């Protein structure tokens, strides 16, 4: 499957929530506006910072969203790398 | 306690025969530089160095990004932790 | 430092939406009990005990069995480290 | 390959040095002749304490000699209960 960008499932949420706005959000999680519109747009990964404040905000743990990260950088580097990997990497 | 994936890919590498970190650096095809960073757990191991680690070690990529984000969370934790629980309103 | 085999392994539990010993335990068909003591560092891993986590993993036994080397040999170190250094002729 | 106990290697190199019987070793290693005995005859397991010995005297490192009783244990878990294992641990 495509990589798919913690924003993407971050947008689905808030969605959900009464249609929660980027700045509802980033009053929330006491984070600049910016950083939430970022994230929602994919131009920025989530940092462990940025997960425990999302962890608290919608009762999950911190290691839910940093996997939602994880998941779309080895997809992203196997688009980018994983041919060039598997041909340069000794599998020992 | 944090533990840097660093520390557990030297352990790793004890066992074979004593392999240095330019040895393991041109197995996985980077830099040596970037290896010993991550021995001395002064840089964070990316997707594209999971997966190396991961053909390499004949394990998953997952494996090794969640060392690194166990210890990303704690380190944020002992940084931010009392500020965030402050901070932030849980949605409940 | 001596990193226990059994912290790698709650770490890692831990981003498996919480799983708690006892389903671990279920998961590897051993006794919870044997899955408690290796988390709390009171048990080593065996090679059947790592059979079962390179299966459940996706890793090597021996990237188990390594992390316990590494382990035991640090405690005899510090238990019996000078004492060796003292009584044992290199036959060179 | 069929298992390899480590007291079959330790065996073939006291014969290369100029056929060393198991009370010279032990008295090297400064431990009961019975250990010795016992680890040339399969009925015992390598432990930390007599790999730091063996590698001092040896002028190999502990690993070398944990790691061939690993390879031992894996082959023999794997004899008595690989199949087992195939058919109860759930593949992650």
């Amino acid at each position: 499957m495509r990589p798919i960008h913690p924003g993407e499932i971050l947008a689905e949420e808030l969605g959900f929530l009464d249609k929660m706005s980027a700045n509802q959000l980033a009053k929330h999680l006491a984070i600049p506006t910016n950083r939430v519109t970022a994230i929602l747009n994919g131009a920025r990964s989530i940092t462990a910072d940025t997960a425990l404040r999302l962890a608290k905000f919608f009762g999950t743990t911190p290691e839910f969203w940093l996997n939602l990260q994880d998941a779309y950088d080895i997809k992203m580097a196997l688009k980018k790398s994983g041919k060039k990997i598997e041909k340069e990497v000794t599998p020992y």
